[PDB]
């Protein structure tokens, strides 16, 4: 189960934000641990489409293979905070399983600069859920973590210290589908 509010950053920038580009996955901690891999690897682009605010997501284990993209209509909660649904869908928008009320995330922007962030993330998929996750993002998919981003993990009574990082596993991203998955 998710336990944390994560509390939105003071005076978050949604425009730049959701500007369309991709934010990479480089560090991520959850809090039920074995709720997830040990290595992996996600990406989002994340921007307004014909008016419609939009996430579409990426994820990919290392090891297994296991590979699914998602196009995700966020709801406003409150500034820099979303309900999403999501569909799962093929790299080209294709429809593999449908939106349905029980499957969404809460998605919380804690920090944002105009090249880190900080994010929090509870899954809903039915009855269950795949515990609170934090993820620091960066636009460039090789980038360490900064002081801004590392200070701002700190500030969430959080120890960077414990987070995973996706840098040893060979990730490769294509960043085309992840941009055109936004208007579909
Ligand atoms: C690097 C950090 C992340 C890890 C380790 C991770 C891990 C996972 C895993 C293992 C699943 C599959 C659960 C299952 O078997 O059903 C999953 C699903 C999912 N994750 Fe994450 N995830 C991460 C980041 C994110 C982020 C940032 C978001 C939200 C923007 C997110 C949203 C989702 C969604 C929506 C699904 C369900 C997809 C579907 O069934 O269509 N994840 N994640």
């Amino acid at each position: 189960a998710c336990t944390k509010n994560a509390i939105a950053q003071t005076g978050f920038n949604k425009d730049k934000y959701f500007n369309g580009d991709v934010w990479y996955v480089t560090d991520y901690l959850d809090l039920e641990p074995d709720d997830v891999p040990k290595r992996y690897c996600a990406a989002l682009a994340a921007g307004t489409a014909s008016g419609k605010l939009k996430e579409a997501l990426y994820h990919y284990d290392p090891k297994t293979q296991d590979t699914f993209y998602d196009v995700s209509e966020l709801q406003v909660e409150s500034l820099g905070k979303y309900t999403a649904n999501f569909k799962k869908v093929d790299k080209n928008g294709n429809v593999k399983v449908a939106v349905t009320a029980g499957n969404y995330y809460t998605f919380t922007v804690m920090y944002a600069d105009d090249s880190s962030a900080l994010i929090h993330t509870c899954l809903h998929k039915g009855n269950k859920d795949l515990g609170d996750v934090y993820a620091v993002l960066n636009r460039n998919k090789d980038a360490a973590a900064g002081d801004k981003v590392k200070s701002a993990v700190s500030a969430a009574t959080l120890e960077f210290s414990k987070f995973i990082s996706t840098k040893e596993n060979n990730c490769a991203y294509d960043n085309d589908s992840l941009k055109s998955l936004l208007t579909k």
